[PDB]
């Protein structure tokens, strides 16, 4: 029997518990959550919606950018499918509005309700610019839906817009937050286009925008403003295409996933990425993994982060059919001591079946956790309710942990914790 | 055994079903549902949400007579607070509204979003008017939370409001609804004060009021523009002084509500509140009755709708505590005969589990019914969410039942039914 | 198929309603339940608990004479153990308590708190009377639970008590209720014994016994103060004396009950009974029956009430193992239409499950209805609490049930309820 | 309570029992099924499969043809869809085959395997018929499954093919059974195709075809040797087209089904369709009704057979959602005492759970059953196995219902059959 008795142990979440620890923190208020997705992309919370087809889409993928978290977009869908989601996440919000919606002076009421509606992003847009002609784009005025409550559908948008002689606009494409806040504050209106030298519109910003720089500071934005959002890929030829047409849509990080990251061809894809000007602009995460071998090998590759979990739940597909995984409190500790000393941050993807094992995630090294079904069947999943307020209490019960281990930040919880074991 | 073989029988809605009779009806929208809830109120739908204070109160009342029907607020609770509920229903929309919320110059950005959610009306007001003192209201402007999306929380409100001579007033204190829609529609603007021969603030229209009229013209409306809503008094000697105040808050019927409507106390109370100025001018409904004699008493004390319904559910509180009860069909049939040669309105109220039972409750005489378990547990009583839908297919139903007895209308849905008697 | 359509229908409470009749009831407690047991016993509440061994013993027949109803002591015991339970009814209070529980001045506080929880009493007697020997019984003091409240389970009874020349006594063996509550105020004592003219110990009256007598005026009495009990017996040979010793135990009326009262054996013992002065100085009421010749019989026989009943539930011995019964609610008034024409009161025994089913076996001529299952499982029956508060609910939704025939006695409930019958 | 007690009573098939009658029936095999659906459509057996599109379609059509009774094809689908169902059914099985399928000889393995496997049949075809070209098709020979066994799948139909001057060829376009049986025999071939004078390919015969033309003898075939089958139309205006191109597809009698029957939409629809040549060459069959005011009336309009049930089964979207509806036993007596009178043939639509079901159907008069629950899931269907065998035991159940009422035709089932109605 002592081939037996000499295979190692691996733990889950559920074999162990947080030892309280010594803690200073006086207030709810001073832990801080915030912490790396990948070596170049910071979080407010340390939550990722996980890329799968029953989790994360364009609304999922809106909802955690908003709660300062990020979303994948997963990749069971055509190339053009998961672009538009990508395009309609970053036409969610912005502060300069790259090609607004626009309408023509002769066309109807009933067109305007139609652009208004656009399908290109959820909720439709605010306002319509209209302009001379799509050539040109020269803006002769604006139109809302507050225009038209009392139109007949065949009225013209002439007719019922406010002329651009009455509006506010700005020829300053460099404008700041400030600035055009002052300008909204001035002239009373919720609109101000950016035109250029001959009146030809460039750019609208929104009162609505605005507004949101002001107050969600804790949400995901890229530089300009939209909300950051990421996109999955395979490993086949194919899937080179499809990275291409993802970080050209706007993705702000590639997360290379297929079950056994462990293998050729996802260092392969990995060297792929990196090693292409299209794709080595954002960074490159890459799993499935469950070992420090593994970990070492995609770090080697090039990853800018790793992905952790191969059957991590104690029912899936991977235990059932295969026979393989590791439990995930190992897999994390393991990994996360690899990465650590490369500066490589960790996504604890699975297993996770309650805000105390986020806590322990983190406490086990791990940067950010992904999760699949306690965020599948919110609404915005493609009954729970809205995700937002769920991500929020995670939150909570991780900063409770957090303050069990007298962490007052995420690099303190990863090195004061301290786990116990159970049994029965 | 012969006294046991001389009881009658009595039929509930389970009992029978509606015969198909020669239909010539040649489109859905040809059934005209309108109908009378008493002597002197029609109804669009016959739909009336039961005056159970788990069914009805402001939420409640204000969806029904937005899909065409009533709902009666339940007298389970204080004269104020019913009275309360009553004045919020008639806040909800109108045409001119009278004493329109008001704010004065030098207050706060904070007073002012204090102002805009009002208690005085679900989901507060559009608009506050600023006006010079609470004594003259002389209009200096109005106030919008678009006037505020920017303000900090101590700015003054004289700062951020559009002034008065930049706004559309009308002195027209008999302003019709095309008039003001042309004044909306030429100023662009969404709030119209009426002020008197002095600037002195009298009345507002608003773009919100506007447009409701021109749609939903199934809407239950008072004279004013208002929703029509009705409310239920006891027969103590306290229920007089509980009658006064509602008619006086607004209450467009009265409902007299005890189980057991065929008593002298019942008739006593109608003949009370029909001969008193103060709550005659209102139609006096009265209830509840299962018997023609009742029918007729009632009739005679002076009821303008009859409430029928006595023990109508199999399991219900006066069944298994007192052995009494109708049987519904029989209790809607007897009453009906009674009360139709007499011009007296019937609602059938009690034991109607699906749309079905609505059309045999037609069918059987009556003129309306009265919903309390289909419609409790709605998102507006206080899960099966909002009531609007509910009540639209409870209507669809009705109508496809009117169809089965070629019925293009309420009294030929009465005048045709025919019933056939199952068993097992 | 013919002989089978001349099969008569017989109904049971669940076959019909009572229909709401017009009601002149202004007050709740205008309605009066008091009713007659039989031809000369009379009860405030219409309420007998049923001769069962698992419902009537001395205390269920304690608490329903308080309530005002009765309970009849069951015979499934011996005559001896029969006898105990009523004698102890008959102590559990009076005006005049015969042969009060005395003890000898030289016995111990050990033997006193023996002596004080009597088990000839439930609860044991609230004194003991010292007294000079058993022979004479010469009253020497008193001795209470107070008195013994520091005694050593040694000390002597004479040591303790409360002199006779420190009590207020009385010679007046007719005392009224008046004279010996001023006796109680005027002296501050809570005993009184009744003496002769030499200071023998005759009766005692407490100050408990009156308090109950000014307080629940609704308690069935005997005319001595004593709460009223029946007891039932067989008709087998030796059932005759099991009669006569109840008789002289106390019992205020017999209840001959077989389950087939339409039978030689029990006219033949009503027979018996009646014509036997040791039994015929109580009521004789028998059962069981559910015919309108059976009735006839037995009040030919000289009954003084008949219990109705044979197989009343749906799901009984008599039933499934004879397969014979009515229907009950035929049968209650099949055997009143002739009993009410004869001056002979009806007990509704069987299948009653809730308040509604009392109002109905009214309804349909009963005088009083008696109760098992309802009434199984109280405390005081050999989980659901105290038979109290459940037998004033059971009589609250009578009186409920008698308004909405719009009856204000039992009489009226009978001449003024209408039936009307169910389906499904 | 009277106008209840007129009311009058409908019966369901739970409601009665068939009486047993003399029978002199002597062998299982006396009891003959073959029965009309329509006024110029005999049938085997009894049975329809409802035109639901859970039950049938092309393959339900199908295995009921075979079984000797009939499908009806259900319209909730495009005219291009249904007509595409029709078409499928008639290329089942034939006598001569009309357009049989060919292939080139240049062509391949690969494409002849495609042909073989055509979509226009379930299972495909049996053969391919080598022909010169499209144009002209002269036969040069023939290729079946058999032929390909062993070939690459590039190698030339020419290579493989049997050469026309080995196959038996006939020029008879009036070729009978018995002659092509022995053409078969003498020949020892499967396949006899029919030429004409310049060896142009007109029809082919197939082995197949003949076997199943000696065997299922019970089978419902049209006057060319295909399965009969019908199919659903609504009312609405272009309902028209959708029965026009369904009779040139090959229906054999177009159903006008909708749930109210009774109505002017319906009446007019069967005017419409007998009063057009492209249409009136077919049998009419309408529905659904429940009167017999409503078979006089669609008899009157030119119906060839009536569809009987409206709300029939206990709990349907009729009864729940409408209120309507007859018990069904009531409705097919109430019919077909109408119909009967007018030659006219009725099919029991819905409400039926057993075969007992069906007995009682056609011994209240009806001439066909129609399935809907009974054979949804079944194999044919769009688990319960396949759909043959279940049939067979519905007919085996009918006989011996036949056999109870002494029957031995569908006619004396009708005439002899007697019930008796149940309770509890
Ligand atoms: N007006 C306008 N808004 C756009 C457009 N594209 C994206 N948006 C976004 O849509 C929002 C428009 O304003 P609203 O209609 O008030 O949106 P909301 O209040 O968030 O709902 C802003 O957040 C814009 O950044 C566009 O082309 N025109
Ligand atoms: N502005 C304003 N509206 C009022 C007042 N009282 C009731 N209302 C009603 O509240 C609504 C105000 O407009 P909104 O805030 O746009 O309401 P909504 O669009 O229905 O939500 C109108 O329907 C008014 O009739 C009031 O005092 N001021
Ligand atoms: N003291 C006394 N009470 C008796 C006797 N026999 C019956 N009782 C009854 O028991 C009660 C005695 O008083 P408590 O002990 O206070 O009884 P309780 O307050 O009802 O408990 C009175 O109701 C008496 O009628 C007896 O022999 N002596
Ligand atoms: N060979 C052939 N058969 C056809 C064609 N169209 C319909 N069929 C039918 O398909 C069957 C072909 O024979 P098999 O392939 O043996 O069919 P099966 O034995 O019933 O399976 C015959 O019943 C034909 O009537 C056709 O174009 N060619």
């Amino acid at each position: 029997f002592n081939e037996s008795a000499s295979i190692p142990t691996g733990l889950t979440y559920d074999d162990v518990l947080i030892i309280p620890q010594h803690s200073r923190v006086t207030s709810r208020k001073e832990v801080n959550t915030t912490t790396r997705l990948s070596r170049n992309v910071k979080l407010s919370i340390p939550i990722v919606a996980s890329n799968m087809d029953t989790v994360c889409e364009q609304r999922m993928a809106v909802a955690m950018a908003r709660e300062g978290g990020i979303g994948i977009l997963h990749r069971f869908c055509s190339i053009e499918e998961q672009c538009a989601m990508l395009r309609e996440v970053k036409r969610a919000q912005s502060f300069l509005i790259e090609s607004p919606r626009i309408i023509l002076p002769h066309e109807t009421a009933r067109e305007a309700w139609e652009g208004l509606n656009w399908k290109g992003r959820v909720g439709g847009v605010g306002c319509l610019l209209v302009v001379n002609c799509k050539n040109e784009r020269k803006l002769l005025g604006i139109i809302t839906r507050h225009d038209l409550k009392l139109a007949d559908e065949s009225t013209t948008v002439e007719s019922l817009m406010t002329p651009v002689d009455k509006m506010v606009v700005s020829t300053n494409t460099s404008i700041s937050l400030e600035e055009v806040t002052h300008l909204m504050r001035k002239g009373r209106t919720a609109n101000v286009p950016i035109v250029g030298q001959n009146g030809q519109l460039l750019y609208l910003v929104t009162l609505s925008d605005v507004v949101k720089l002001r107050k969600n500071k804790q949400a995901s934005l890229d530089s300009r403003g939209r909300l950051l959002v990421g996109a999955a890929v395979g490993v086949k030829k194919d899937d080179m295409n499809r990275a291409i047409r993802l970080v050209e849509a706007g993705a702000d990080v590639l997360v290379v996933d297929i079950a056994h990251g462990h293998s050729d061809l996802c260092i392969n894809m990995v060297k792929r990425l990196k090693g292409d000007p299209r794709t080595a602009s954002v960074d490159i995460i890459a799993g499935n993994i469950a070992s420090a071998e593994a970990a070492e090998a995609l770090i080697d590759a090039g990853a800018d982060g790793l992905k952790i979990g191969v059957g991590p739940g104690s029912i899936c597909i991977t235990r059932l059919v295969a026979g393989a995984g590791v439990p995930q409190l190992s897999a994390v500790l393991a990994c996360t001591r690899v990465a650590r000393r490369r500066g490589v941050p960790c996504i604890a993807d699975g297993g996770l079946r309650t805000s105390g094992d986020i806590s322990k995630a983190i406490g086990a090294g791990a940067d950010t956790v992904m999760l699949g079904n306690m965020l599948a069947g919110t609404d915005e999943a493609p009954c729970k309710g809205p995700v937002g307020p769920i991500v929020r209490q995670l939150v909570g019960g991780l900063r409770s942990g957090m303050s069990y281990s007298g962490a007052k930040s995420i690099e303190e919880m990863q090195r004061r914790t301290r786990f116990v074991r159970m049994t029965g």
